[PDB]
C-alpha cells in the first residue's frame, strides 16, 4: 500500500531499464539489505503488466541459494516494488569476458551451481527458456560467490508432458527442438547449459554465424567441434559432459539431476578444500 | 495452374536470360519474399525443357542454407514459375573482382561455406559439375552473408561408382579426369573448389592460358605454382589444403567432408567472435 517507503530506506541506484530502476535498499527494522526494482506501473502496457505478474508469481515460489530470490512484491500508488536479493558481483557474462575463460576446476564449480539452480526450477515445474551468461549474476565479487539465476520473464510452468510453448529464447542458446518448432519442455534449459559450459572453458560459443539461417542449421544439426589448440588440453570428461547436454534429440539429452552426478562435476579435487580450522559462531 | 498470380505479388526485375526473366515477388498471405524465375515455355526447345525439368527436380530435393533453394515450381498457360530464395548480394565472382582478393580468414570462411554446400550435395548423390564464382551467390550485401550454390543445369545424380557422364563444365575449372575422358564422380567438384580457393587468396586462377591445348595440358598435369610476392605471406596450411584439392588422381583427392575437418578451416580464431550479448527473441 505504502508498505515500501514506510519499511525500507532507499539507497543508491544499481541499474535502470525501460519503465524501471533498481536501487539498493535497507529494511528499517531489521537492517537487511536488498535490491528494489521500482516499476512505473501507470506507464506499463497491458502485455508488460502481464509479464510482470507472471514473473513475480513464478519468482516468489522459487527459494534456492542460486536463484536471485524475490522477498516482497508491493504495489504503491504509481510504482510497484519488487524486493529481491542484492547481488553485487555483476553478470557472469562480464566475468567470463574479464577472465577470458575458466579453468576446468572453476568451470566445473560454476556449471555445478547453474545446474543446481536449473534442477531446482525443473523439480518445481518451471522452465526458464532463456538461460545465458547475462542472466546469471554473481552474488558478490568474492571468489566462490553463489552464481544466481535471474530474469524469469520468459519462464513457463510445465507438467510432465511436452507442449508447444512458442518460439522464444536467445538465438545462440536456442535448442534444436525450439528451432524445429517441436513440442518441448525442461530439456531446452539443459541445451543452454551446454552452450554456457562450452563458453566457460574456452571463452567463445559452440554455435556462431553472422548468417542466422546458417546458425540455426548448425544448432539443429548439433554441428560444433573442439578446435585446437585451446581444446587440446581440456579433458575428455569435460567434452563428454558438453556432448551429453548438446544432444540434439531432447529425449536422449542429459537432465540437470543426471549431470550433477557426473564425475567431472562431483569428483572432488580437495587439496585446497581439505579440513581447515573454522571459527565458532555464537549468536546467544 | 494459375497458382502464381493468385498467390504472389510481382515486384521489380532482378535479371534476364534467354527465354526467362527473374523478378522479386512477395507471397501475398505470408509476406515472404522470393525471386521468381519466369520462363516462356512455349518458346523452349525440347532439350531446353529437358534441362528445366532436370534442374527443378534436382533443386527441389536440396535444402541447405548454402544452396539457393527452390520452394515452388508452377506451370501457368505459357509461363513456368520457379520460386527460389531471394539473394541480393550478387555473384561471388563480382565480390572477388571488387575486393581483388580475400584475407586468409575470409577465404577460409568463404570456402568453408562452399564446401559445406558441396558436401551436402554429394551426400545426396548430386554432383554439380560446374562450380565457379559466377555460380555462387551472396545472400545479401551484409558481410558474413551465406554464400549460396546456384545453377544446377549441369548437375548429375550419381551412385557409389564412377561413370563417364560426358564432357561438360567450364574450362578453367575442369578436372583432369574429365579432360582425360576418364569415368568420374564427386571429386570433380572438389577440384573446382581448389581452383576457387586459389582464386580467393590471390585474385587470379591457378590455370590460365589463351591457348586451350596448353591450358588443358597444364590442368591434366596439375601444373600450377605459388608465385611471389603475393603467395609469400600466405600460410603453408592454406597451400597444403589447395594441394589436397588440386590432386590429379581423383582417388587420392580430398573429399568435401575431409576438407571441412582441416585445421585451416576449423581452427577458430575467435577474438572477434568471443562471447557477445545477444537480444532475446520473443514471438509469443
Ligand atoms: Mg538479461
Ligand atoms: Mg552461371
Amino acid at each position: 500500500s505504502t508498505k515500501f517507503s514506510d519499511n525500507y530506506d532507499v539507497k543508491e541506484e544499481l541499474g535502470k531499464g525501460a519503465f524501471s530502476v533498481v536501487r539498493r535498499c535497507v529494511h528499517k527494522t531489521t537492517g537487511l539489505e536488498f535490491a528494489a526494482k521500482i516499476i512505473n506501473t501507470k506507464k506499463l502496457s497491458a502485455r508488460d503488466f502481464q509479464k510482470l505478474e507472471r514473473e513475480a508469481r513464478i519468482c516468489r515460489k522459487l527459494q534456492h541459494p542460486n536463484i536471485v530470490r524475490l522477498h516482497d512484491s508491493i504495489q504503491e500508488e504509481s510504482f510497484h516494488y519488487l524486493v529481491f536479493d542484492l547481488v553485487t558481483g555483476g553478470e557472469l557474462f562480464e566475468d567470463i569476458v574479464a577472465r577470458e575463460f575458466y579453468s576446468e576446476a572453476d568451470a566445473s564449480h560454476c556449471i555445478q551451481q547453474i545446474l543446481e539452480s536449473i534442477a531446482y526450477c525443473h523439480s518445481n515445474g518451471i522452465v526458464h527458456r532463456n538461460l545465458k551468461p547475462e542472466n546469471l549474476l554473481l552474488a558478490s565479487k568474492a571468489k566462490g560467490a553463489a552464481v544466481k539465476l535471474a530474469d524469469f520473464g520468459l519462464a513457463i510452468e510445465v507438467n510432465d508432458s511436452e507442449a508447444w510453448h512458442g518460439f522464444a529464447g536467445t538465438p545462440g542458446y536456442l535448442s534444436p527442438e525450439v528451432l524445429k518448432k517441436d513440442p518441448y519442455s525442461k530439456p531446452v534449459d539443459i541445451w543452454a547449459c551446454g552452450v554456457i559450459l562450452y563458453i566457460l572453458l574456452v571463452g567463445y560459443p559452440p554455435f556462431w554465424d553472422e548468417d542466422q539461417h546458417r546458425l540455426y542449421a548448425q544448432i539443429k544439426a548439433g554441428a560444433y567441434d573442439y578446435p585446437s589448440p585451446e581444446w587440446d588440453t581440456v579433458t575428455p570428461e569435460a567434452k563428454s559432459l558438453i556432448d551429453s547436454m548438446l544432444t540434439v534429440n531432447p529425449k536422449k539429452r542429459i537432465t540437470a539431476d543426471q549431470a550433477l552426478k557426473v564425475p567431472w562435476i562431483c569428483n572432488r579435487e580437495r587439496v585446497a578444500s581439505a579440513i581447515h580450522r573454522q571459527d565458532t559462531v555464537d549468536c546467544l
